[PDB]
């Protein structure tokens, strides 16, 4: 079936949030993705930095991620770039080792079901890295799919994207970067079934009748997924229900749970 994918700002947000949405006596939301960790570059090594918000939340797995994950949900831990001027797309081998492990190993420790890609902000070439492609990012995609070949990888379609066609098999969805409007394609050679061709900001959310239209647009033309990016903490049941009703022939309610992040 079609599955909802949801980006949510750890910085701002409790992720928890995304467990308040019921549709069939189940969640709502099928993917959750910590948004997000980093891709530093500290000399010559390309390191994973977790900022305060998503170590903290790393550190309370058990209570802000199992919570999710009991209900069956899927998180992924999303990974960002960070202005080092190293990102995914301009490591040499060891590097992109280097930083395969290092996923592989954060996905492992705190017990996550996988990562989602965004090459963005990384801000290539500063710091003497180099300020082009090197072909790192499929083989990241390769290493981590070798790593870790049970758990998802989900790729914003947003950065170097444009190489990974060599690769998709690997990759579980791609996601479209543009918001509260589909564009019916998808990136890097992927599949209907394997892409969100609409992605709705639910900060800046659109109307439940724009949400319900496009989503049955979207499950009539046989996409696998529906993008939702920004989650807050507050009630934003009118767009799901819209998008349930669309896509999933359905309803979808809300626990009433606006979960604070005072951390
Ligand atoms: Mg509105």
């Amino acid at each position: 079936g079609i599955k909802n994918i949801v980006y949510i700002e750890v910085n701002d947000i409790n992720p928890l949030n995304a467990g308040s949405y019921i549709m069939d006596d189940a969640p709502f939301f099928d993917y959750v993705i910590l948004f997000a960790a980093n891709i530093r570059g500290v000399g010559s090594d390309a390191t994973l930095y977790n900022n305060p918000n998503v170590q903290y939340i790393l550190d309370h797995k058990d209570t802000l991620i199992k919570p999710l994950q009991d209900k069956g949900i899927k998180v992924l831990l999303g990974l960002l770039g960070d202005h080092t001027g190293l990102g995914f797309a301009n490591m040499n081998s060891a590097q992109t080792e280097q930083f395969a492990t290092a996923v592989a190993n954060a996905v492992s420790q705190y017990g996550l079901d996988g990562v989602d890609f965004d090459d963005e902000w990384a801000e290539y070439g500063r710091n003497g890295y180099p300020s082009g492609s090197t072909g790192s990012f499929s083989n990241l995609i390769t290493a981590l799919h070798n790593k870790m070949p049970g758990k998802t990888i989900t790729v914003f379609n947003y950065g170097y994207t444009s190489e990974l066609t060599g690769v998709n098999s690997y990759i579980d969805y791609g996601i479209y970067a543009f918001f509260n409007s589909p564009s019916w394609s998808t990136g890097f050679g992927m599949p209907n079934s394997k892409f969100a061709p609409y992605t709705i900001n639910l900060n800046s959310a659109p109307s439940a009748a724009s949400a319900q239209l496009y989503s049955g647009q979207v499950a009539s033309k046989g996409y696998g997924a529906i993008g939702y990016y920004d989650l807050r903490a507050n009630n934003i049941v009118s767009v799901l229900n819209g998008v349930a009703k669309g896509a999933f022939k359905s309803t979808c309610t809300y626990d009433g749970n606006s979960y604070p992040k005072n951390y």
